[PDB]
């Protein structure tokens, strides 16, 4: 386990009191922005985040991926698509990417890393309309580009799922859904294999049957087949309805850092979250005990404050999270570890 000690330092060292404000905010009621990664490549930090169409759960068609730029980390312009409907295929409705391959040093380049001379990203994919196909199985895709990675181009991606819940290997924590992925290139092999995936599913625990969204690791050799991690999941909250989420790692030397959401978690009165937990071995983690890093706030994230992306860069950490409020008004903000100034971005007035 990681000492109190040393959880106490990591905190101090990524916590972000200040909120800048939204990042990249929606322009009407019937778009909903979320699920930020954040890299750089020369000149631009960029961001991919994914956009639903729609204001309710069942309105939308579904997922599609964007990205924007920025100079400056705090102020972005959407360039365009990256993965887009794709019409025919098995994730036509459902294309909610994920950069894979990040460079995990804790302010370090913050470079995607090139794998057999393309840039990788798995997605959220299916078939079901609605906001995350209104809890109908959605499955884990893999996308790639030789393309300069800092345009807004479609990716390629494959004509079948990764990962899926109906896989012979498909563990109890998995079988419901699987929501987002993040693969790492692990050259150390610390588990056995260079490529690890994180991810969050849902399911029902098979003794005391909480349902829940859990944290668990896939391995590949090559991006194409995956193992599931025979000790899955690798970290959870075990209470019925509590989600733990959008796991994503850096790296402070030998020790992991997850920064992870959770949302009806019993222990906390807001709903929806971000905190860490931290590992030396990637499978026993250690949760934070202090305050949470994110959590409801202001107007704009009041309902959900949560989902996380994390950037330190010239002594400053941005806390990129989706906010949410009581209008269910979904867009990017950002938190800082000291006052950058003030986004005038808003959101758009809300429906009665």
């Amino acid at each position: 386990k990681v000492t109190q000690e040393r959880m106490e330092q990591i905190y101090e060292e990524v916590k972000t009191p200040y909120k800048y404000g939204l990042a990249v905010a929606p322009t009407d009621n019937y778009h909903k922005i979320d699920c930020p990664t954040v890299f750089r490549q020369g000149d631009k930090w960029l961001m991919t985040y994914v956009v639903y169409n729609g204001k309710t759960g069942t309105d939308g068609r579904g997922y599609e991926t964007w990205i924007a730029e920025s100079d400056n980390l705090l102020d972005w312009r959407t360039l365009g698509r990256v993965l887009s409907y794709r019409d025919g295929k098995w994730d036509c409705n459902q294309r909610g990417g994920f950069p894979a391959l990040p460079d995990m040093e804790w302010g370090g380049s913050y470079e995607l890393q090139t794998y057999k001379g393309r840039h990788w990203m798995t997605y959220i994919g299916g078939e079901g309309t609605g906001y995350e196909a209104v809890k109908a199985p959605l499955f884990v895709g893999l996308a790639s580009t030789k393309g300069d990675i800092s345009t807004a181009h479609e990716w390629e991606s494959l004509d079948k799922p990764i990962l899926s819940i109906h896989d012979k290997d498909a563990q109890w924590w998995e079988k419901l859904t699987q929501y987002k992925s993040t693969v790492y290139w692990d050259k150390d092999k610390t588990l056995g294999a260079p490529f690890v995936m994180f991810y969050n599913a849902g399911g029902r625990h098979p003794e005391t049957d909480l349902k829940g969204e859990r944290v668990g690791i896939a391995l590949s050799k090559d991006m194409k087949t995956w193992k599931r991690y025979p000790g899955n999941p690798v970290f959870a909250h075990e209470a019925d309805g509590t989600i733990t989420g959008d796991a994503h790692i850096q790296k402070m030397g030998d020790v992991y850092v997850m920064f992870y959401f959770s949302a009806f978690e019993p222990s906390r009165k807001y709903k929806a979250f971000n905190t860490f937990a931290a590992s030396y071995d990637l499978v026993n983690w250690t949760d934070w005990h202090g305050a949470d890093l994110i959590i409801p706030s202001k107007n704009y994230d009041e309902l959900f404050a949560h989902k996380s992306y994390v950037i330190k860069h010239d002594g400053v950490v941005y806390h990129f999270y989706c906010a949410v409020n009581n209008a269910e008004q979904r867009g990017i903000a950002i938190a800082t570890s000291k006052p950058m100034g003030r986004s005038a971005v808003r959101f758009p007035k809300p429906e009665t």
